[PDB]
């Protein structure tokens, strides 16, 4: 199939990844990686607000998001990863999504507490996710 490439820009990716999973920078609590013109994945956007995160996915591309969140109700911070696979994304990339999301979860964005598959904004309702995060088990 069409394997994902997240090692070419591993430098840029890992830099944001560590910041987020460690919580070492309040300005950066989430990251979305998207494929460039050469089909290489690199950081597309980062931000501090989880609410902004959920609204920053591209409906024409398969992307992966990573966010460190603390649901209202506790001070525990947990990690959620999102496999964004919109209908409009290129056929071949959508067909390789299940395989590539698994790769991202096992090799790139390791240490997540919650894993979600999304296709559109309805799959990214903030309250629904804050609930999943709150009911999550260990990393």
């Amino acid at each position: 199939l069409e394997p994902i490439d997240y090692t070419t820009h591993s430098r840029e990716i890992d830099a944001e990844y560590l910041k987020i999973v460690r919580g070492s920078d309040p300005d950066t609590t989430w990251l979305i990686i998207s494929p460039n013109a050469k089909k290489e994945y690199e950081p597309e956007s980062t931000g501090s607000s989880f609410h902004d995160f959920l609204q920053l996915f591209d409906e024409t591309k398969v992307q992966y998001g990573l966010a460190r969140v603390s649901p209202p109700g506790s001070d525990v911070e947990k990690i959620i990863i999102i496999g964004w696979c919109p209908d409009s994304a290129p056929l071949k990339t959508r067909a390789s999504f299940a395989a590539n999301f698994a790769a991202v979860a096992n090799n790139l964005f390791k240490g997540y507490h919650v894993q979600v598959t999304a296709r559109d904004e309805d799959d990214l309702d903030e309250n629904e996710l804050l609930m999943k995060i709150s009911n999550a088990a260990g990393a």
